[PDB]
């Protein structure tokens, strides 16, 4: 298409050029959240349809977490193409995370780093933006398009297992699945969630709040987790998964790793990073985390998707669905219909029905 | 095309399968020397043209060293569709290398690790091989299909610099560019060559012999460096490189490490590992080493390249030519023109004029 090359050549280094990126990020939500952007054109072929998490998926192309982190622009990123949305990460209470700059580009390596430390307008202010258009996206679930909600736990928290079980008992109606992110980088004490037993107490009380909810309200719980564990961490994490009856990972966060051959001038900023540097650490986590679930638990993929080939990567090592952000940051709304499209020429190309068959080919070789 | 179809799905699985690896490589170099796969069909467009070390490329697409250790399927390499050849390594004297087996198929990591240990005909055999075809090459040459020649050392050498130096002697006359390759991870003692005094000596020695060759007769000299280099290392060679005026570096060979979420049986075995679990660390070194020269050294780049992105990604990184091998013990000669025609298609899609000008695009966002 002409307008993925006029939004990479010419729009969006002018963008990011004038604004920083956190005010970027801020003026692409509202851009999206007015529905100012056109409409995407790709027609989303049968190919690229998933049936996963009790839900049918449109297209394999969601959203991470980390863009609409307050449910705002939900229905402009359907809209934009993505097959599913995450919101979030939403914490119990409204916090304002970290101080300012807290987000870097590093053009260079196609890459982000943030410590935004889930800044967040609170469960209560999330709860009745989602009740507002409850309706609505049952409507859109039904049509194949789902709405996911990434939980998390406020910085002054006492109680982490309390936190996740106010969301699941607050925004768990609201969702098709909820995320359990104990993989954030930038909230002190967090990732130790991935710990074997403390993992297993937390998720067995998010599971039995979960449990508790009626039935068409009744969310599948994923658990997100980082690039950065030990195999000692990932074995502990595929065990609890599967004792437990976790329904999906989502794999994997930002990385506090700093792989060898950065160039960005800020490449030693805190934070977590994201986009190209990230991708084969997440693809690699994806493998591991399939092989070891024995290809029974749903994987949702994410780190460093840009293109068809990055996407059909993810599937083929164990993903169910993929997720983006940070390619939208340097290409803008057209990767989305980008990758879409690369991804069915592959799938042709390479002899598969759809996206189905793909998933954990890597694995059948 | 239907071909590379046909190689992926149904030929390449059976042939792995009967043989063993090191089988199927004898016979791949048997059919390759006696032409009997068909021509490439891909017509080599000049987008994909590249002048580089003092000679014209038709295409940045070349087959690296490991292939045609002995030079024994030059012709039939360019009849697949290779821009250039690079043969070896080849030792001063003949060796054996190790016993077998040595060379292992990690399929569900599109991976490949050997232990080889520089099985060579030695100069010797290999000069007389050369000659045969000297005036052949001398056209190709001239119409923009270069041959290289990788050197490597005995194993019970006691002068690692004189290996290299009669080498040079031998087959630099009849080489348009030799590599000292410093990095076979199957040699004791050899990749210690890449530290800063000793390769000092070692390649103002190379350097020397090579100067002493007459005009017509003089290659360019590159540097194939291990993707395993400490920071100081790369530092260290960026450093007597430039100091030395060495013409290019080949980056990289294969691993010494074994990334994390490799899902191959063989895993475990001592080698080199090469193919896809390479291909983002052969990336960054190139990124690396790129800016430590600040552009001004070309680059050929190598590690896990099976597609028109892999390699346009080695070039934007900083390369000015890409190689492969393993991607061809899984999709086999077809690749080669599907490396091509992808990678002039994103050329296109990227608003580049050609290879030319994507050649460390990365570097200047
Ligand atoms: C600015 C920014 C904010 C993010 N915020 C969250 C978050 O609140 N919760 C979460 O689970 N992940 C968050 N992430 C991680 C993304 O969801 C995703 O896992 C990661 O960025 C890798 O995908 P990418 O390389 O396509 O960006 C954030 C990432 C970025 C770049
Ligand atoms: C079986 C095998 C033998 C190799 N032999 C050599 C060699 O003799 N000299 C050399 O410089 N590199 C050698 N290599 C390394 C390749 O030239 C190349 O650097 C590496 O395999 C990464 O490229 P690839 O991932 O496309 O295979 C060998 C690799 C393989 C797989
Ligand atoms: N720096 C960032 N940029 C973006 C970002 N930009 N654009 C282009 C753009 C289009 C229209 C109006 C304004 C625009 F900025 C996006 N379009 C679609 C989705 C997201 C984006 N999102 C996040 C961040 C930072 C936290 C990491
Ligand atoms: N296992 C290996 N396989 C191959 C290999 N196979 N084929 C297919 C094939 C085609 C025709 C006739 C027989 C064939 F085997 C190749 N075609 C083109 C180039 C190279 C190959 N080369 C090397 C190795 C091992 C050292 C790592
Ligand atoms: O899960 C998370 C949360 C954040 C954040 O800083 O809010 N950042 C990330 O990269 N991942
Ligand atoms: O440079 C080299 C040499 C060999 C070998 O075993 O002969 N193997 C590699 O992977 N690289
Ligand atoms: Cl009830
Ligand atoms: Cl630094
Ligand atoms: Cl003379
Ligand atoms: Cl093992």
């Amino acid at each position: 298409t002409g307008d993925e090359r006029f939004y990479a050549e010419h729009l969006m280094p002018t963008l990011q050029g004038l604004l920083d990126p956190e005010s970027a990020h801020r003026l692409a939500v509202r851009f999206t959240s007015l529905g100012l952007l056109p409409r995407a054109r790709f027609q989303d072929s049968d190919m690229l349809e998933v049936r996963v998490l009790g839900h049918k998926f449109r297209n394999p192309v969601g959203i991470a977490a980390g863009f609409d982190k307050h449910g705002e622009a939900v229905d402009g990123l359907y809209k934009m193409g993505f097959g599913f949305v995450e919101i979030g990460s939403v914490t119990p209470k409204p916090q304002e995370g970290n101080p300012r700059p807290r987000v870097f580009r590093l053009p260079e390596d196609q890459a982000v780093i943030n410590r935004y430390g889930f800044n967040s307008h609170g469960l209560s202010v999330v709860e009745h933006r989602l009740r507002a258009r409850q309706q609505k996206q049952a409507k859109l679930t039904e049509d194949g398009l789902p709405l996911g909600v990434n939980l998390g736990k406020n910085k002054t928290s006492v109680d982490a297992a309390e936190d996740y079980a106010e969301g699941v008992r607050v925004l768990g109606p609201l969702a098709d699945y909820l995320v359990v992110n104990v993989s954030s980088p930038n909230t002190a004490g967090l990732r130790s969630l991935q710990g074997k037993a403390e993992l297993r107490r937390l998720l067995t009380k998010v599971l039995q709040e979960r449990d508790g909810l009626r039935r068409v309200h009744r969310p599948a719980v994923l658990v997100k987790i980082a690039p950065d564990l030990t195999s000692q961490d990932k074995e502990d994490i595929a065990s609890v998964v599967k004792e437990l009856g976790i329904d999906g990972l989502i794999v994997t966060n930002t990385t506090v790793s700093r792989p060898a051959g950065l160039q960005g001038a800020l490449r030693s900023e805190t934070g977590g990073l994201s986009g190209k540097p990230l991708r084969d650490l997440s693809t690699q986590t994806i493998r591991e985390m399939y092989a070891l679930t024995q290809g029974r638990v749903p994987i949702i993929g994410v780190g460093g998707v840009s293109s068809g080939q990055d996407a059909l990567e993810k599937i083929r090592a164990g993903a169910s669905l993929v997720q983006l952000y940070t390619a939208l940051t340097f290409w803008g709304p057209p990767v989305v219909g980008k990758v879409k499209r690369e991804l069915e020429a592959l799938l042709k190309e390479q002899g598969f029905g759809g996206v189905t068959d793909a998933i954990g080919a890597d694995h059948r070789r």
